[PDB]
């Protein structure tokens, strides 16, 4: 099998991404995150606090034939950028893009945090890292694509985020037509649960590669591009006025800037990120200083390939025995 499902941006910024999924008996179809960066299927519910959800469509159990209570079963969840959500758990069929899977874990939302509720636009995530990352206590669930991976006719899925536009998720194949060039395989370690990788250099601009191992992980569910300390400075000393900015919580740069680009190297192979990609607007709104695509994961302790630097590649997610990533150029 395969499944195909297109992926959109959920405000003029590329903040992050939303793609279709059927839920339940008849379908209820929600907008989730896509998120290789965590391992629970997650969404707002009948059961959500109804103070806590504001324009997110819900999913409804017990309209739902095929639901069933995942006895005992509770989740809690904590993401990197401070937010959370908790709650307990069905099974439930779920479908993307067409393809199926049966008795997938779906963790309904009890509670969310602040930043949950204000985004009208995300209806829960998907995960898509390691199911060894998955939250629900007592038993541990697998992710859709674990639940899945058996069936598919490749044991992969791909991530192609637009810029400023949709994109497509892909199960189970990979289309030949939506790269240029070749794509380039690089080792994963899952010793941490993510798709952890090893970049092996950067350049900015027109400037000379600087080839240097950098570990991070592929991250569709964090929207900047976060690097040590030593690349981002020399990223943003090629700006005129861009500063760290502490009040603000990392690099701004002047509006009338036109940024340079930021190329990442995978093995031999190198991924171009325009400038244009790492502009994400005024820190509020009517202020000529922009917020910047690259910061520092000094304070993070992991670097992270988010949807800055993931969107300028073909990405493909290889879930055989021993996991691998590809990034093509397109």
């Amino acid at each position: 099998s395969t499944g195909s499902a297109t992926t959109t941006p959920i405000d003029s910024l590329d903040d992050a991404y939303i793609t279709p999924v059927q839920i339940g008996t008849p379908a209820q179809t929600l907008n989730l995150d896509f998120d290789t960066g965590s391992s629970d299927l997650w969404v707002f519910s009948s059961e959500t606090t109804a103070s806590e959800v504001d324009g997110q469509t819900i999913y409804t159990p017990s309209k739902s034939t095929t639901a069933k209570l995942l006895s005992g079963a509770t989740w809690s969840i904590s993401y990197g950028d401070g937010s959370s959500s908790s709650g307990d758990v069905y099974t439930d069929t779920v479908s993307v893009g067409g393809l199926t899977v049966t008795g997938q874990a779906v963790e309904s939302a009890k509670k969310v945090s602040s930043s949950f509720t204000e985004d009208s636009t995300i209806d829960g995530l998907l995960g898509l890292a390691f199911s060894t990352l998955n939250t629900v206590s007592p038993t541990q669930q697998k992710t859709f694509f674990d639940n899945a991976k058996a069936s598919l006719d490749s044991p992969v899925f791909t991530a192609d985020l637009g810029y400023h536009a949709p994109g497509t998720y892909n199960f189970g194949f990979i289309d030949t037509t939506a790269y240029t060039g070749s794509i380039t395989y690089t080792a994963v370690s899952t010793k941490q649960g993510f798709w952890e990788w090893t970049s092996t250099g950067y350049a900015v601009g027109s400037g000379t590669f600087k080839s240097t191992s950098i570990d991070g992980i592929a991250d569709t569910g964090t929207t900047l591009l976060y690097l040590p300390a030593t690349v981002v400075s020399a990223y943003w000393a090629q700006v005129s006025g861009a500063k760290s900015s502490s009040s603000v919580g990392g690099y701004v740069f002047p509006c009338s800037a036109t940024l340079p680009s930021f190329t990442f190297g995978v093995g031999s192979a190198r991924i171009v990120i325009p400038g244009d990609y790492i502009d994400f607007g005024p820190i509020s709104t009517g202020s000529s200083s922009c917020f910047g695509g690259i910061q520092s994961s000094a304070g993070i302790g992991i670097n992270i390939f988010g949807d800055v630097a993931l969107k300028a590649a073909f990405v493909v997610f290889n879930g055989a025995t021993t996991p691998t990533l590809g990034f093509a150029s397109k």
